């Protein structure tokens, strides 16, 4: 009998985010707190970084980088913009403006947001009813 998933989610944020049920439960908790943008931004960067830089998907990667910049960086109100360093935001903005869209261009912002999650919402999620009750009666 294998170690149940909820125990791996308590090992690391990475294990939690590798599991469809854990992603859904973590995102629920963030929605209750008004921080779901942290998790969506985090997944958006991964989605972007895996696209192969080639001339055939250069429009695709460009609108995608623009969409991530527009939704999570440009928006000075949102939680992602307030939790990433100003120099990191200007750097990303530079890449967008000059159209230098290298696959790792969001990686440091993603690292800052990941740190934000491991410092507050991820430990809080592990003390939450959403998680603890999935532990008793989950499917």
């Amino acid at each position: 009998s294998p170690t149940p998933p909820y125990l791996k989610w308590a090992e690391s944020l990475h294990s939690l985010l590798d599991d469809q049920d854990g992603i859904s439960l973590f995102r629920t908790f963030l929605k209750q707190e008004g921080c779901a943008d942290l998790l969506d931004f985090w997944f958006a960067c991964t989605g972007f970084r895996k696209l192969e830089p080639c001339d055939s998907n250069e429009e695709k990667r460009l609108k995608l980088a623009r969409a991530i910049y527009r939704k999570y960086i440009l928006d000075n109100n949102g939680i992602v913009s307030r939790q990433t360093k100003p120099a990191t935001k200007s750097f990303i903005k530079g890449c967008i403006m000059k159209q230098l869209i290298d696959p790792a261009m969001f990686d440091q912002a993603q690292t800052e947001i990941q740190a934000t999650m491991e410092e507050n919402t991820y430990p809080s999620f592990l003390k939450s009813d959403i998680y603890l009750e999935y532990t008793r009666t989950g499917s």
